[PDB]
């Protein structure tokens, strides 16, 4: 498992949640923020088994594009654990 | 330590807070944010750093106090935190 | 590469960020959250998210932990979390180092 924290510009945020979606891509948490390259941008948390990083990352680097200074980043952590609340168990 | 990332329903987040201060664990950082699990639902984030040897008490607390049973309950991320130092002191870990 | 996340108090926000641009840290994204302490009802801080490559982690780390210090209770924390990769979006350029 990997957490993929991504920033994306506001105006760019409903295509890439559709482009996450069609890419089978749904669990997902955002919110706004702020930042530097203060601009407001979006977060995107979004916890992916390890087969769904690439997909996830591509599904957002073509999505979230510009080209003009400010597109944003994706960050891919490593994850020791998962929890399903609605369940209680592990992963 | 590792850091507990947890997103619940805010229904339910004075239940999770309260179990945590039952649990003994004090220090933790939160904000509200919309997740999909097209429609975004609203969510509340909990932040936590707890150390090795208290982690899965940590998490059994949230895991406890989150739940509904129904679909739309949040996830708990553990991930791993290579330093942690205090502000106050300076001091690491 | 290394994701810095500090939880400092709002009115120490200005000064840290000028301590981070002096020290050329200019990347980061920043929020307002509630928080509580492990000592004392929750408060208001401000969570700065940095991601530095490793040669930036120490310099980064010292700004804030000089910036944001009052020595009262409240000031925070800073966590330093590994990171596999990192992907600029509008170059594609990844960075593992
Ligand atoms: N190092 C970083 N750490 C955390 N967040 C960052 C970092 N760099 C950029 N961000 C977030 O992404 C947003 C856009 O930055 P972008 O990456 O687009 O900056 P640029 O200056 O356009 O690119 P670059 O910084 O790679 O030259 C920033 O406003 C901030 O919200
Ligand atoms: N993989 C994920 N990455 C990031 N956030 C997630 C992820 N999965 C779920 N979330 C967060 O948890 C919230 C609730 O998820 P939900 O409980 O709907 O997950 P499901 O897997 O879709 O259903 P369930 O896990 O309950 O069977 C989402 O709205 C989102 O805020
Ligand atoms: N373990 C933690 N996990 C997540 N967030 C924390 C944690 N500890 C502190 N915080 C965040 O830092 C803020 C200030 O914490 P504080 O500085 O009060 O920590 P303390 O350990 O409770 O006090 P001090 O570190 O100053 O001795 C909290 O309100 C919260 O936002």
């Amino acid at each position: 498992m990997k957490l993929i924290v991504a920033i994306v510009r506001p105006e760019k945020l409903n295509e890439v949640l559709k482009a996450l979606f069609q890419a089978e891509v749904r669990g997902l948490t955002l919110s706004r923020v702020q930042g530097h390259g203060l601009h407001e941008k979006v977060r995107l948390e979004i916890g992916v088994s390890e087969p769904f990083v690439k997909p996830t990352v591509e599904a957002i680097l073509k999505a979230a594009r510009t080209g003009e200074v400010g597109d944003g980043k994706i960050f891919v952590l490593p994850v020791e654990k998962v929890y399903r609340i609605r369940t209680g168990e592990e992963d």
